[PDB]
């Protein structure tokens, strides 16, 4: 009705982890030449035993077999102007995450591999099918994503731009919006042994992950690191300087997933001093990485994801909402209103508009 409708890919050799077809949800808005393609997140798995666990626990993130027919767009995917002040009338696309690979996998599997990891190919296939359903008429394609989909934007936004240029669609301005996908490859609070997905230190997870997935990173970033050191390009502050497409970075300064991989678990128990200082330092490192990111929005809150959350309009930095900052960034790209909005206060909830 006003919901997005599911389409499984016509090419059924591009699959989710378990061999079922990948897909996308679409809501067309034929009065608009703006396209929002959203990449879903939800961790990853970097070896067979952890991928077998995720397949029993979270099969939705590995298979299309039970995806619903439609879904309602929320936050920046909402078609309601009250919920989505600047992009409500856009063509809306939600790409479910079923590849467990941070949108990096680019091969068909072997019969000898259990799982297929195809996220980068999924994105390319979605883009091609959208051409026949109106993307051919587009002037802007914003590739947005949360969490692993946020890092997936960083890995894929230039490939999507180069794909469309190569296909003969030079009018389409390709831009990225990376939400909660800007992580530090820092040391853990207390070092674990990488036996579970969530608790494996971030460097090691990606080091293992890129090999297990045969993941691909952007060439301009890859060229800056030694062979075998491609895992570097999964980290925002490393891949970002190489990106040609404009990219806006939304990142909580004390992101829950970042604390989780750093082996910190805040249950509402009293926060002791050692931990207190680790958390403070994390916020400061994260703010440092955003110093030369002119288009960014980074509140001092302990949270995770934002852009498809209904209450995304509630948070402010220096009296500027995120939708308003994204509108300023668009305005700034139209010519060829702050956009750098990073909290400087030192602890979760020092910003009074933080979600609860
Ligand atoms: O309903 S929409 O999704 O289409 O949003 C329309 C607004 O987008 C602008 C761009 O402004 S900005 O992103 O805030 O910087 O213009 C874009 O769309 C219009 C046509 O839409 S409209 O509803 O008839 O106004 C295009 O104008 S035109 O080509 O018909 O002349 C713009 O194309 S162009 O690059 O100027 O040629 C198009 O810009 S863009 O491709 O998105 O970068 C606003 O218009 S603007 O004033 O020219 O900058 C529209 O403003 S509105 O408040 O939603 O009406
Ligand atoms: C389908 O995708 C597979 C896997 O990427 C690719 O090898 C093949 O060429 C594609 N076939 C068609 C007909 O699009
Ligand atoms: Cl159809």
């Amino acid at each position: 009705n006003e919901d997005l409708r599911l389409h499984l890919l016509l090419n059924t050799s591009v699959t989710c982890n378990d061999g079922s077809p990948a897909g996308y949800y679409l809501k067309e808005s034929r009065g608009s030449r703006r396209w929002l393609l959203f990449l879903e997140g939800g961790w990853y798995c970097f070896n067979r035993e952890n991928c077998d666990s995720r397949y029993d626990t979270m099969r939705r993130l590995m298979s299309s077999r039970d995806w619903p027919r439609t879904r309602t767009g929320t936050g920046i995917l909402s078609s309601q102007p009250e919920e989505n002040p600047y992009w409500w009338n856009a063509n809306m696309v939600f790409i479910p995450y079923c590849s467990s690979d941070v949108w990096s996998g680019a091969s068909s599997k072997s019969e000898k591999n259990e799982y297929a990891f195809m996220g980068a190919l999924i994105i390319q296939e979605v883009v091609r099918e959208l051409l026949g359903r109106g993307l051919s008429g587009a002037k802007v394609l914003l590739l947005a994503g949360s969490s692993a989909g946020g890092t997936g934007v960083l890995l894929n936004v230039d490939r999507v731009a180069e794909q469309l240029e190569k296909l003969g669609y030079p009018a389409i301005q390709v831009r990225g919006l990376a939400d909660s996908g800007w992580f530090l490859d820092n040391k853990q609070y207390r070092h674990t042994d990488c036996v579970d997905t969530i608790t494996c230190a971030p460097t090691e997870a990606i080091r293992r992950g890129i090999r297990y997935w045969n993941g691909v990173v952007p060439e301009r970033c890859r060229r800056q690191f030694q062979e075998g050191e491609e895992w570097n390009c999964f980290f925002g502050y490393k891949v970002y300087p190489t990106l040609r497409s404009p990219v806006f970075v939304v990142q909580w300064l004390f992101d829950e997933a970042q604390l989780t991989v750093d082996n910190v678990h805040l249950t509402g128990q009293p926060v002791q001093e050692g931990l207190r200082l680790y958390i403070q330092n994390l916020g400061r490192e994260l703010r440092h990485t955003l110093k030369d990111v002119p288009a960014s929005f980074a509140p001092a809150c302990l949270s995770h994801e934002i852009i498809i959350r209904s209450h995304w309009t509630d948070v402010q930095v220096k009296g500027t909402s995120l939708p308003r900052a994204l509108h300023c960034w668009d305005r700034s790209l139209h010519d060829s209103c702050p956009v750098h909005l990073v909290d400087s206060c030192p602890w979760p909830h020092c910003n009074p508009s933080c979600p609860t």
